[PDB]
């Protein structure tokens, strides 16, 4: 029959990292993380490829090649990070 007003039961958990070029996992040991889409990319899958895991922040080509040159439909205000939980205002 019917119930009225539905749609409120969708759960999913993903705690794994799969490359976006070869679709592997055992290579996670050398998997990189993008600071925009949180993806997984190896050092021998990119182009040009990399020598090994980077130090600072590393980004993927799927994001850089997009932000680099985009059409007139992505102009506005930047995002705003969430507050910080330090637990301990002031100091004296
Ligand atoms: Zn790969
Ligand atoms: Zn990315």
């Amino acid at each position: 029959g019917s119930s009225g007003s539905s749609g409120h039961s969708s759960a999913q958990f993903i705690d794994s990292y799969i490359c976006q070029v070869c679709s592997r996992g055992d290579e996670d040991d050398k998997l990189l993380f993008c600071d925009g889409c949180d993806d997984n990319y190896h050092i021998f899958c990119l182009l040009p490829p990399l020598p090994e895991i980077p130090r600072g922040i590393w980004r993927c080509p799927k994001c850089i090649l997009a932000e680099c040159k985009q059409p007139p439909e992505a102009f506005g205000f930047e995002q705003a990070t969430q507050e910080y939980s330090l637990s301990g205002p002031s100091s004296g």
